[PDB]
């Protein structure tokens, strides 16, 4: 359990990339690519991309970007009722894409390192902290449901 103050945190931090979910979802994907290349091999559309400047005029990379944002921000919205949310999710990342745990860490790194870099007034301790919670307990349970599904990954 997060409170109900670190879910608001979570949430008002969130509010921010949500007036520009793009280019947050630019700046997320490229650092987990740069930081953790192998995952760029799972995204078939755009996975020859080599420089920073090629990630950010790629219209595949930022659609992906608010992919994966649009999905996440629904998730942290439901403070922690998620269930409904994550089903589909996992399926699709268990069965289909095979994203394993270490990479749900990378890419929540990512989310975090941004933040941090956008919105430090708004990313002091208490709300890195209280992120950094909302962000294991998706892994956490994104992670049972995985087994549900066959998935130890
Ligand atoms: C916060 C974590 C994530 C969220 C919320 C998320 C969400 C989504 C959603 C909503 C889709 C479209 C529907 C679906 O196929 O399920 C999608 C597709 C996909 N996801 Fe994720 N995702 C996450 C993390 C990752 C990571 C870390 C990777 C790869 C390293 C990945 C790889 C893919 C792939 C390969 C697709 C298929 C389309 C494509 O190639 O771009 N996902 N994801
Ligand atoms: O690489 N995240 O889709
Ligand atoms: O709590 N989600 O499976």
């Amino acid at each position: 359990v997060l409170s109900e103050g670190e879910w608001q945190l979570v949430l008002h931090v969130w509010a921010k990339v949500e007036a520009d979910v793009a280019g947050h979802g630019q700046d997320i994907l490229i650092r987990l690519f740069k930081s953790h290349p192998e995952t760029l091999e799972k995204h078939d559309r755009f996975k020859h991309l080599k420089t920073e400047a090629e990630m950010k005029a790629s219209e595949d990379l930022k659609k992906a970007g608010v992919t994966v944002l649009t999905a996440l921000g629904a998730i942290l919205k439901k403070k922690g009722h998620h269930e409904a949310e994550l089903k589909p999710l996992a399926q699709s990342h268990a069965t289909k894409h095979k994203i394993p745990i270490k990479y749900l860490e990378f890419i929540s790194e990512a989310i975090i390192h941004v933040l941090h870099s956008r919105h430090p007034g708004d990313f002091g301790a208490d709300a890195q902290g209280a992120m950094n919670k909302a962000l294991e307990l998706f892994r956490k349970d994104i992670a049972a449901k995985y087994k549900e599904l066959g998935y130890q990954g």
